[PDB]
């Protein structure tokens, strides 16, 4: 249980991690 | 450019913790 | 701006990032 | 054991983004 919920938010905060390089992706690019 | 090279450092990053959830998932299941 | 905000989002996950260890490191001590 | 060092990895990601924020900063302010 515990180690799998953290091991969520884990994943969570790597979505959220990719979505920040998208946005400086396109903040680079236009 | 910078910008670039931060996201992929970001994307590289989630990769790692990724693969940080998946050691904790195997942890507790055996 | 922009990137200032993005700035503030990385400091949040690396706090957050810091409780999950320190949740791990309470998990395996006891 | 594993727990700790996977604990001190998340610790090591958290000032790695750290530095990512205040290169980011350092680029909107110049
Ligand atoms: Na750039
Ligand atoms: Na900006």
């Amino acid at each position: 249980g515990q180690l799998e919920e953290i091991a969520q938010q884990l994943e969570e905060i790597a979505k959220q991690l990719k979505k920040i390089a998208w946005q400086l992706k396109k903040i680079a690019q236009g």
